[PDB]
């Protein structure tokens, strides 16, 4: 009988490693007989017993007729869909919870709330799914552009925090967090501090009392901003991560954003979404991430971490993990998830490897996933292996 | 061990909004790989656990070779099929459960009740399947064209009531409801009032006393016939909708039958099932309705809504919730049904959305969904996004 | 804590209906994308909970390149396979039980029992599955062709009952009856009686102490033997069929063969498996029978009846019910089975209704159900709908 | 709640029967409609409730363009996937379980684990997955090739015993056992006596305290390296079976190896997996193994048996007990597997046929089953049925 899921103390590792990749188009060519789904935005959740792969479709298949429009964001077709971990994505085997150009999903133990944002921009919609059932929705607040986090929500004890945004993508947009319990909003936190532009962020619990997100702005800074929620008294802040290892992309050379934690600096304009996960143990908190091996390209993914400290205060450079896309390879949007074992979580991190050809072609993407398993270093990396001409 | 189910209070919102497109034919293009199944009448049906997305196939998919005759309403090879409402009607995940050219289901809380006529038109006969069992059948009565609702029964404490009827299509078609139980027969209604002709009933509960229907007049009048039964004495009653917004199609301007309620007016030829669906509050019993966009054509579909008052009295326009189809777009049957939330109903929906390329080409229907969910007004409408000449 | 099941009343009803139509190959044209299974000898068989479609499969699909020998008996590539009833047998939806190229199967209320038969000729194999394990075998007795129902077996409490035979297709073919349970071959029996030809036995449950047989005679009459096999006692006794309904194929005019109860008659030689169900009710015993439209051709498929009496002493013609398939129609191999109701056990027929363009095509089948259906009198025939050009 | 398996009794039989062929290029023409995926070093493993089919893929289908590589051991883009036993290994049908180019699997009665190893040759990894969660990891002791079984794992009372090897592929590779519990290493076994070189061990329990394996030399010796594992001591030995039937491919002529039971002899160079599996009595042991028909060529199969008595000093031919694949056919690795009868184990052994046609286009392979059943001789041979140019 079903009770309520809490975050447990991480799994015993100390390294990463290439766990799985999920590249549908490896069977979509012409000459094949397969029909993998058009995507971008992919992530994964897990709950209990399951984990779920999911992905924002453009309601079309390669090989196909409808590829022109897939390398836009937004349009009418556009559908939350998923698979279990581990199927290939295609028409059949997926299946389509609703129509969204902008997703979420988390298990609180009992059930799946799916979370999916349509509509006009100027007046987008946030739509939440308890199981079969909708159950609420919620209003863009700054009628630019409502949004969220295209990665997994957070639920502890039975209530499921997600951030959401609204605003300019090149000027401000301040995030908010939706409490939600059993599919409906009962709480809206307005976070407080560094809030001029947040958006896509990545969360996670720290414990208990904390869940933490390094998130994206689209504007001001290649820093990440970085939330940190307390769900006993339901308020969070937000400042810029300290790291010289600057995670957005693009993104300035490490270190050379001189004075103090707050400032901007240079390269700031323009964003990527990135992993984050984490690692608990008794006495010590380890903070993964992920950014990409190119400073201006969404090309390569590279591994880093750091133990304890405060991000909002530290100058020191992450450690620098191991390679898990090279830089040959495409390497887009990153998220972090938690695989649920008997007694333990496990902390992964999954990447969004797109396969981008133009306007002229079909635009899709590949997943590769990378968990915490025993110790050592990064031994491998990942390729998609797909040729786009086929 | 599962008890029977009853309608209980709906779940708290105001407004209807885009929820789901179920589009098989965005992949059935001939670069494609996929075989979704060719189809007409759609609706759909919940029960405790799932919902399932119904169909009367042609037994054909495209693409393919079995085009002609698709376009023809009733033959030989016409089925029963579903799938698990979010998946994609295919060859490989619909489950044929019976020949029929027409059809409705329901679940009672234990069990799905299957109803399927088929036959000569002179002699049709309606079957009755109780899970994998066929039960039951019902004859012909008048002789000219048996047929059902193309739309979900009702159940009620482990009694399903379903509208059946017989007749001319362009004359007399008086009404039956059957009181089915278990897969069993055990009771014929016979409706008093205006019983003229009777087809198509959109059905559900307005309360535990009371079920009600907004049906098609192909013969006499635009105005809906207006069915209300009481399961409580197992009688029936029908009179015309009185409402200025008339719901058929073809219809005249609004407000423009002169004379009383029970008024027949200009424009009876013809007709179209119309979405109707409850909601049902502590104090006050919601009624929604669709009507297509075009006054005479089978294009567009527009949401509508009253508050109480006696469908038969009230001469009241119907307020105007919003477009779910634009009048660009193809907009044919409708239907409302109900998603179980964990402790109350979502009202639903559901519009086919018909391919019509002639005679000459494959014919078939997408299926769009609009469900109560939060508050405001409806945001967004529902293309198809197919091109027929793939 | 599940049960073993045993024969109950049948259900109430008068007449069959026109149920179910399964035809893969309507979807198995060049310019389609799907792969029906090719198959002969189909088969039905259901426990308490659902039905399974089973059929001898060549290893090949529809279209492929390998038809060439799908109009043989026997070979190495063949296997038995099954989908649940409702699911078109494909590649992908269906699962493999073993090889084979003659078959059986049976649900005890606790496992399905699966019979395979391969094997050289003179060497023949019946090889029994429960569940997921290979249990049990039966050699060869005769060194001509050991071989089996094609249609469900029977259990009672545990036991299961099957036909084999043993012998040359134009001499003598002594059957025998295996009471299997659990897998394990535990007896054999040994019919007295009119033994010299027996095969393709479809056996029924008519009471709790009696199983009867319809089977064929495929060189000496045209009449079919009929077995009363006794599961009390265990003993098997075999006479030809009294009746003046000749039910074989081919056969001469009913009434015509000259002479007592046991005369063998003309046109004996050739021969098809034959349907055959039981109605029960504790005030009487119906008994269900098929026979093709032609007396020489595999061509449609009517239904016959006879209430009470002695098949092995009544003469009398049976009653003609209706046209399942009619003449225009391919009518094959027909099979009698059982649906399990919650408190009734529902009888039907199915037919397999074979695709012949001869050896140098495709060689497949579609499979037709009746059931017993309410009152009346049958009111519409079956079609497959295939085209062996497209 | 469902307890830890042990090894129980085989089931009563005194010969191997085929049982099921799974050739999933029969449907992989390309006048056809079917996604079948392309593997090698397929195995099977049984639970409690379900056997699965594994196999390593090269993450590509035939038809379709990435033929290039399918030949190849080794790549970044191979993985473990697996369909229920049954069930045609296609696309759609597979689960994808983690990235591998060596693999194993085993269900210890309430979870099933998945072995993979991937990596650099030089600095390869094995992972553990238990369930959904990636549990553990094990590094290169040599630094030259880290591999594992390629067949099933064995469990007793939770505890997972699991054969790795590394080092040279001409020279010395001496392997390692893991105790694996609920996903995690928890002991390494060192084994003693003759180790300078096993890999690919097939391994079974021949007791509640034995496991042994009949593993592959792939440098030294023709004659198979036959290790004994204690589980109750936690201790293995290893020395040469010194039966005169030398089971390795390539191999001197059977007996030609003079000396004394360890001796080497020559044509030790090559090698191949091994079928291997028990059939463990009352009072009495069987082993049942299979090697090539040809004594150079990985063509053809037979099937060897002995009871009692020890491999490391017995020299006595083998009983031949069959042709499993005639010499005309592929016949490349073979294992063993137990399926669990409701109160009984049943042996069974699998051989992987390989369609071989050179580097410039597929390779893959079908899985050929045959299992202990009944009496007498084994009956007949096994055909993939496949025409690589289809
Ligand atoms: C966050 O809070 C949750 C809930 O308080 C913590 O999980 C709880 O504490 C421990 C986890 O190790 C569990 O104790 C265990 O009890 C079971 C019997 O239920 C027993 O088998 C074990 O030997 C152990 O004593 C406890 O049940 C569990 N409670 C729930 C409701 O899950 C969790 O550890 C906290 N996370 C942190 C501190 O990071
Ligand atoms: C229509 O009639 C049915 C039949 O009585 C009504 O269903 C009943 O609804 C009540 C509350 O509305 C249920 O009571 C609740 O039971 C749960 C435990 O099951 C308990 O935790 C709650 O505190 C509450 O007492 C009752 O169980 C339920 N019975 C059945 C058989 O469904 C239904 O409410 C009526 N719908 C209307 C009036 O709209
Ligand atoms: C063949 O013999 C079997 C004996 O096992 C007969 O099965 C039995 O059928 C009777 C029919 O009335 C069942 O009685 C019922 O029991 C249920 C219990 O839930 C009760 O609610 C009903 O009111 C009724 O009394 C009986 O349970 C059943 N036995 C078993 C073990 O299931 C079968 O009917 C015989 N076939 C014939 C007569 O054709
Ligand atoms: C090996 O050990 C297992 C575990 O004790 C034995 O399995 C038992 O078998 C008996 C029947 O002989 C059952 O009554 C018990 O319930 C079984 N125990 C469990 C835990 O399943 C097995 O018989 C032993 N002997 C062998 C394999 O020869
Ligand atoms: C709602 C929305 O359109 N989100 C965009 C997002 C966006 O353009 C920027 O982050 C700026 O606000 O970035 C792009 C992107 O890949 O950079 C993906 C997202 N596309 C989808 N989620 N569909
Ligand atoms: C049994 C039957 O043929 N019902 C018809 C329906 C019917 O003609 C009208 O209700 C008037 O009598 O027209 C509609 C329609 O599209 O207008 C299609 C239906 N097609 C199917 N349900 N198959
Ligand atoms: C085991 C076997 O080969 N059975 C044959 C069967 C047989 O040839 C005759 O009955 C004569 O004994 O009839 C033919 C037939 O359709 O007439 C189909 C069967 N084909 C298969 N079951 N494979
Ligand atoms: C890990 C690995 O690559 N194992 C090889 C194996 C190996 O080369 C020899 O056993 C010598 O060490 O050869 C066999 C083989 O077909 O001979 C295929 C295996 N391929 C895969 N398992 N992928
Ligand atoms: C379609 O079927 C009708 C009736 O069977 C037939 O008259 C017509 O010629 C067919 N059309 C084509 C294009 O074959
Ligand atoms: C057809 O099948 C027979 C059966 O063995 C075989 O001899 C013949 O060569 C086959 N022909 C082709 C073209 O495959
Ligand atoms: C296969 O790939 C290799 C590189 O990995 C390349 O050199 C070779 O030419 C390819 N083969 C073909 C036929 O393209
Ligand atoms: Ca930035
Ligand atoms: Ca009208
Ligand atoms: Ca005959
Ligand atoms: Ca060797």
């Amino acid at each position: 009988e079903p009770e309520w899921t809490y975050p447990r103390l991480s799994c015993p590792g100390s390294t990463f490693q290439k766990a799985l990749l999920i590249s549908p188009h490896r069977f979509g060519e012409t000459k094949g007989n397969s029909a993998p789904l058009i995507i971008r935005e992919p992530f994964i959740a897990c709950g209990p017993n399951e984990c779920k792969h999911f992905a924002l479709t453009h309601y079309a298949a390669q090989p196909g007729g409808y590829y022109n429009g897939t390398r836009g964001d937004r349009n009418k077709l556009r559908h939350l869909i998923s698979v279990k971990l581990g199927k290939i994505p295609t028409v059949e085997n997926s299946i389509f919870h609703m129509a969204a150009w902008s997703g979420s999903a988390c298990h609180d133990g009992k059930e799946w709330t799916y979370i999916g944002v349509d509509g006009p921009d100027n007046d987008a919609l946030l739509k939440v799914k308890y199981g079969e059932a909708y159950t609420d929705t919620y209003h863009s607040y700054a009628n630019k552009l409502l949004r969220t986090q295209e990665s997994a929500c957070n639920c502890i004890g039975g209530n499921c925090y997600l951030m959401i945004t609204d605003g300019s993508a090149s000027g401000v947009s301040e995030c908010r967090f939706l409490k939600i319990r059993e599919g409906r909003i009962i709480k809206e936190i307005f976070p407080t501090g560094r809030v001029k532009h947040t958006e896509e962020c990545t969360c996670g619990f720290a414990s208990n009392k904390t869940i933490e997100c390094a998130c994206r702005d689209n504007s001001y800074t290649a820093k990440r901003p970085f939330v940190k929620l307390n769900v006993e008294t339901d308020t969070a802040e937000i400042r810029l991560m300290c790291t010289d290892t600057y995670l957005d992309t693009p993104r300035p050379d490490d270190g050379s954003i001189t004075g103090p934690c707050e400032s901007n600096g240079d390269k700031g304009s323009g964003g990527i979404k990135g992993g984050f996960v984490h690692q608990r143990m008794e006495s010590k908190i380890g903070r993964w991430y992920s950014r990409t091996m190119s400073k201006t390209e969404r090309m390569g993914m590279g591994l880093y971490v750091k133990y304890d400290g405060d991000p909002w205060a530290d100058s020191d450079a992450l450690a620098f993990s191991g390679v898990m896309v090279s830089m040959k390879e495409p390497g887009w949007y990153s998220f972090g998830f938690e695989i649920k074992d008997k007694e333990c979580d496990v902390p992964c991190i999954g990447i969004e490897m797109v396969h981008d050809g133009g306007k002229e072609t079909w635009h899709s993407a590949a997943t590769a996933i990378y968990c915490l398993m025993g110790s050592g270093q990064l031994l491998w990396d990942t390729v998609t292996g797909v040729d786009m001409a086929l």
